[PDB]
């Protein structure tokens, strides 16, 4: 470990990997070092050998397991988080669904962040971001024989000719029942999408696996950005160790900082000398912890934890989003036949799963195996699924008119005028957005519809209004954070979710759905007709995470409590920036990971671009 380095990144996760693999490659004279809580793993795909359809890797690398306090919105119940603890963060464990949000949510970016944004030349909306997606992974077309079996589509034109080792590809596998519920949103008048990475993704969707297109093995941040390109000698590495926080010496007005680290096998505690910035990577979870630790956060919350303020920042921990949903679940009431192979195979069948274990060692992959969690979702806009209905996005522009909004917020937060008026601006552009009939709202997965294990769509909630809380275990500060979702906290979640489960019932009524006999176990049309009933099951049946938890360390001005400005600087910091998924503002209605390359490519090209003065 050397005695100084030009560049420390806190996490060698997604977004981190990325900015230091960039700087490294662009900089050879300049040392850089990770500082890493995890170690290196392989990194097994989901459904990977010896798996059955979905079951646990046996031999997954660790992570971080959270259950967030009792949200009383949603009945109280609990929402399960996790987070890679490992060299490539939660790549290296995702359910690998590596699909892009619509041009509009990144625009939507821009807009919430204002003209306060406007003097920067950064701009994190669809055309400042889109280039970088296509830099940041390397697509490529399925076999011709996979094609005409599966029926992929896709357009080039979203991926360009990049060709970074982090790889978007289609199985070479698909359930054969996966048609079945293509045809039946089709019958919902949910329309086909030939590509939905390239902006434009409303309708049926095809969405890649993050993984090798030959050998259908995971690709993540720590092949792609780490191993993949080494040796490389100003490129370090550091294991096990907890990054504390980081300190100014002289104050947040002469960095950058001091990283001031916990190596966690002796608990030895000492602090790593910078020349050019620190950046911090650990996670929408783990950057408010250490910026917290740093003194850097909501001054009332930091004097309660006994730690001095170096930047009142109240957007540190706040404004935390997650995706989340309830179900609608059926059974059949004739034979599922016609069908093979479907996912029972897998338990019915050793011969099929044998050949399934051995395919998956072939090169290239074949079998079952190279399928991740599955490839596909509608994404359907507000305005589509409720027939023009205007009464949710009313609903939130007159929660703003008349000042009501910030009783949403938490009690430590509706009290700081910075929450509030940029908790007010998201919902206003979020109206907006919601009012964009090409803006989807709902996201709905599938790859199979056997009964009764995957015979249910989720609903889920891409562009929540509730906001909630990352903030640090006051008895062990050090120890993993104290996750408030506080799910349902803003009314208006409540009444997305029924628009989403009550668009979602019609799938039963498809004349698809009624071949086979699909018959509704859950709500039931007594429940879905009740406001009061359909409001009831929502809150109580709802998964609160999906595993998205974002926007803790916002990109938005700090009178709307952002942490970061569009150059990603910690706002009162110098030589401090933040390149993780805590910097969106409001939540992409996408799973994140490609979102968190992206934004790992372009932070990485603004770092490098102001280096080299
Ligand atoms: C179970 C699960 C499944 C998912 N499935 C999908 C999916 O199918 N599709 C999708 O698009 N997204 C998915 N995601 C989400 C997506 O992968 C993440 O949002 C994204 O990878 C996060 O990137 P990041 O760089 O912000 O964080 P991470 O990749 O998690 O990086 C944080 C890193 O910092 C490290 N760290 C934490 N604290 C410290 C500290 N104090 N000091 C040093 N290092 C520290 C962590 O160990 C980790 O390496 C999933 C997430 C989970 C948890
Ligand atoms: C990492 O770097 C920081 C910055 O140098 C170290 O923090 C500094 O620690 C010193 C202790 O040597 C603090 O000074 C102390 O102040 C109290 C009262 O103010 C006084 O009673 C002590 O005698 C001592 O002078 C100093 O305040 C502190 N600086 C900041 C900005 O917080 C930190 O210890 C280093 N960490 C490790 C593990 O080396
Ligand atoms: C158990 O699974 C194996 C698949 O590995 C089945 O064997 C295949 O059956 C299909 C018929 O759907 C044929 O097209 C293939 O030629 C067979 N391949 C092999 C390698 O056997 C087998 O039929 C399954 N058993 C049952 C009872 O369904
Ligand atoms: C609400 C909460 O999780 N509080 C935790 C406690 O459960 C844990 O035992 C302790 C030790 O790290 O730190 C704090
Ligand atoms: C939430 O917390 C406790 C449950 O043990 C109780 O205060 C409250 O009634 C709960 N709310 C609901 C709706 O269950
Ligand atoms: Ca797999």
């Amino acid at each position: 470990l050397r005695d100084d380095y030009d560049f420390v990144i806190v996490g060698g996760g997604t977004s981190g990997l990325t900015v230091a693999d960039r700087l490294t490659e662009a900089f050879p004279a300049k040392n850089v070092l990770v500082i890493e809580y995890g170690d290196v793993h392989y990194a097994p795909g989901t459904f990977d050998p010896p798996t059955d359809w979905i079951t646990p890797q046996p031999d997954a690398p660790p992570s971080w397991s959270f259950n967030s306090l009792p949200n009383p919105d949603m009945a109280n119940t609990t929402a399960f988080v996790l987070a890679g603890q490992v060299v490539g963060g939660s790549s290296a464990v995702n359910g690998m669904f590596f699909d892009r949000a619509s041009r509009h949510d990144y625009d939507a970016w821009t807009a919430v962040g204002g003209s306060g944004f406007e003097q920067s030349s950064h701009k994190w909306d669809w055309e400042g971001l889109f280039p970088f997606f296509q830099k940041s992974v390397t697509f490529t077309e399925p076999p011709a024989d996979i094609v005409q079996k599966y029926h992929y589509t896709w357009d080039l034109s979203a991926y360009g000719n990049g060709s970074t080792p982090i790889y978007s590809s289609y199985p070479v596998f698909q359930w054969a029942d996966q048609p079945l519920l293509n045809q039946a949103w089709q019958e919902m008048g949910i329309n086909p999408v030939t590509e939905c990475a390239g902006g434009d993704k409303e309708g049926v969707c095809w969405v890649p696996a993050s993984q090798h297109p030959v050998t259908a093995r995971r690709s993540h941040a720590g092949l792609g950005h780490y191993a993949d390109v080494l040796p490389r000698a100003n490129y370090d590495l550091l294991v096990q160790h907890q990054v504390v926080r980081v300190v100014f010496p002289n104050g947040p007005s002469h960095g950058p900082p001091l990283v001031e680290a916990r190596s966690l096998a002796d608990n030895h505690l000492f602090n790593v000398t910078v020349k050019g910035e620190v950046i911090i990577s650990a996670g929408a979870l783990h950057t408010p912890t250490v910026l917290q630790r740093s003194g850097i956060g909501p001054a009332s919350f930091l004097d309660d934890a006994g730690i001095p303020v170096t930047l009142d920042l109240p957007g540190v921990g706040a404004n935390l989003q997650d995706h989340c949903g309830p179900p609608v679940t059926w059974n059949y009431t004739e034979p599922y036949t016609g069908f093979f192979p479907l996912p029972s195979e897998m338990v019915n069948n050793a011969t099929f799963k044998a050949e399934a274990i051995t395919g998956f060692d072939e090169v290239p992959a074949r079998g079952p195996y190279t399928l991740a969690g599955g490839n596909n979702a509608i994404f359907v806009s507000l305005p589509h699924l409720t027939a023009d209905y205007g009464a949710i996005t009313a609903k939130i522009r007159a929660m703003v008119a008349d000042g009501t909004a910030a009783s949403y917020l938490a009690a430590d937060v509706r009290t700081i005028p910075g929450m509030v008026a940029g908790y007010e601006a998201q919902l206003l552009v979020l109206a907006d957005l919601l009012d964009n009939p090409e803006a989807p709202s709902l996201e709905t997965p599938w790859a199979t519809s056997e009964a009764p294990q995957t015979s249910s769509v989720l609903a889920f909630l891409l562009h929540p209004l509730s906001r909630g809380s990352v903030r640090l275990n006051l008895s062990d500060p050090l120890a993993q954070p104290v996750l408030d979702y506080r799910s349902g906290s803003n009314p208006v979640d409540i009444d997305l979710h029924l628009a989403h489960v009550r668009f979602l019932r019609g799938l039963l009524d498809t004349p698809t759905m009624q071949a086979r006999g699909a018959l509704e176990t859950a709500p039931g049309s007594a429940v879905a007709d009740s406001d009061e009933a359909l409001g009831e099951y929502v809150r109580s049946h709802s998964t609160l995470s999906f595993m998205h938890p974002c926007c803790t360390a916002a990109m938005l001005p700090e009178d709307r409590g952002g942490v970061v400005g569009p150059d990603l600087k910690v706002h009162g910091a110098e030589g401090l920036r933040v390149v993780d998924m805590s910097v969106m503002p409001l939540l992409p209605g996408a799973h994140l990971s490609a979102t968190a390359y992206a934004v790992g490519e372009k932070a990485a090209d603004i770092i490098i671009q102001e280096w080299m003065d």
